[PDB]
């Protein structure tokens, strides 16, 4: 209130504005460390798929190699075949 | 002025609690940078990933074919 108190009134409404302004940090912190837990517990699971993802990314950028070079060396040898046979 | 420390001690309490509040505030939002930015890796991943399922799926049919191709050529050559 900002009518004109007395110190004795004054003390008590002071007071119990604190109690209020205590408990709404004490929601405002249990809010922010609950999610701040889910936070910590799911960058741990996507940073453990991220590199799931790149091991999986290193298969095939490798399955590609091997099939790339097998692929070229066939086209050498049907051009090889085919320059033989006259097509 | 018994009143007036009962004021004191609820407001060293009450320091302490923004102190904790600020902490854990800075520790979260650094927390969700750090998941946005993981989300989205995961996202370019799975992106990278199908462009390279695709291209093998193509090499092997290629690879195949041309096995063929090779294998009908021989035949006709005399190469075994």
């Amino acid at each position: 209130s900002h009518m004109p108190l007395l110190s004795i009134a004054r003390q008590e409404e002071e007071m119990k504005e604190q109690l209020k302004q205590m408990d709404k940090m004490k929601e405002d912190l249990a809010k922010t460390e609950r999610i701040k837990k889910e936070l910590e517990e799911q960058n741990v699971t996507l940073l453990e798929q991220k590199n799931d993802l790149f091991g999986s990314m290193k298969q095939l950028e490798d399955k590609v190699e091997e099939l790339l070079s097998k692929n070229y060396h066939l086209e050498n040898e049907v051009a090889r075949l085919k320059k033989l046979v006259g097509e």
